[PDB]
């Protein structure tokens, strides 16, 4: 089997990207932010505090002639910026682009903080980190992609994610058409949970590759790309009055500012990230001073290859039984 789904931008931004999930019999079509830095599916849903749901769709499993409580499992996220939400669980079919799961644990939401609840267009969360990661107590559940793996015709997913525009994620083909030159595949480790690999070195704009290991995660759920403070201070050092702002939250940069290209090493390939992909933009409505797309990872714990990174690509997630990352150039 395969399954094949146009993921959106949420905004104009590319804050995060939304992927309609069809959940339930008869469905119900939930829009939903695949990350790959978690492994927890869960939805808004008939369960959610009432003053925590603002413009949602919700997930009523009494509705689903398919649900099934999963009695006694109970969930609980935190993620890495501060956000959260818990609930109880049911099994449900869930499918995705043509692709169908019977029998996916799906997560209902009893409380969700501020931040989902503020954000009226991301209806839950799918994960597709590796699913040691998921919370699930006491017995603790599988990724959609892990129990889809055994049905698919290869056991990968690919995220081809857009800038300003829609893209794809597919599971269990590589589209040969959607990506230019060849596959680069590099090594991962799953000891942490992630889709964690080491890049080989970077650039800014048209100076110089520094080769130098930079161990990180592929994270569609993250939006923007967080490196090391020296790789960051390199790169912010080539825009003119740009500075890390701690009552901002990190660097920014003038508005009227022409930002460079950055690149990163995939073995000895190389993706280049287009300036105008490290922009997000005013502040604050109507400032002159922009956020950057490249921020530091000091103090997260992690480097972290987001939104920005991975948009630059095609990208691989290949799940066999010793998992690979592949990017290619599109």
């Amino acid at each position: 089997s395969t399954g094949s789904a146009t993921t959106t931008p949420i905004d104009s931004l590319d804050d995060a990207y939304i992927t309609p999930v069809q959940i339930g019999t008869p469905a119900q079509t939930l829009n939903l932010d695949f990350d790959t830095g978690s492994s927890d599916l869960w939805v808004f849903s008939s369960e959610t505090t009432a003053s925590e749901v603002d413009g949602q769709t919700i997930y009523t499993p009494s509705k689903s002639t398919t649900a099934k409580l999963l009695s006694g499992a109970t969930w609980s996220i935190s993620y890495g910026d501060g956000s959260s939400s818990s609930g109880d669980v049911y099994t449900d079919t869930v499918s995705v682009g043509g692709l169908t799961v019977t029998g996916q644990a799906v997560e209902s939401a009893k409380k969700v903080s501020s931040s989902f609840t503020e954000d009226s267009t991301i209806d839950g969360l799918l994960g597709l980190a590796f699913s040691t990661l998921n919370t699930v107590s006491p017995t603790q559940q599988k990724t959609f992609f892990d129990n889809a793996k055994a049905s698919l015709d290869s056991p990968v997913f690919t995220a081809d994610l857009g800038y300003h525009a829609p893209g794809t994620y597919n599971f269990g083909f590589i589209d040969t058409t959607a990506y230019t030159g060849s596959i680069t595949y590099t090594a991962v480790s799953t000891k942490q949970g992630f889709w964690e690999w080491t890049s080989t070195g970077y650039a800014v704009g048209s100076g110089t590759f520094k080769s130098t290991s930079i161990d990180g995660i592929a994270d569609t759920g993250t939006t923007l790309l967080y490196l090391p403070a020296t790789v960051v201070s390199a790169y912010w050092a080539q825009v003119s009055g740009a500075k890390s702002s701690s009552s901002v939250g990190g660097y920014v940069f003038p508005c009227s500012a022409t930002l460079p290209s950055f690149t990163f090493g995939v073995g000895s390939a190389r993706i280049v990230i287009p300036g105008d992909y490290i922009d997000f933009g005013p502040i604050s409505t109507g400032s002159s001073s922009c956020f950057g797309g490249i921020q530091s990872s000091a103090g997260i714990g992690i480097n972290i290859f987001g939104d920005v990174a991975l948009k630059a690509a095609f990208v691989v997630f290949n799940g066999a039984t010793t998992p690979t990352l592949g990017f290619a150039s599109k």
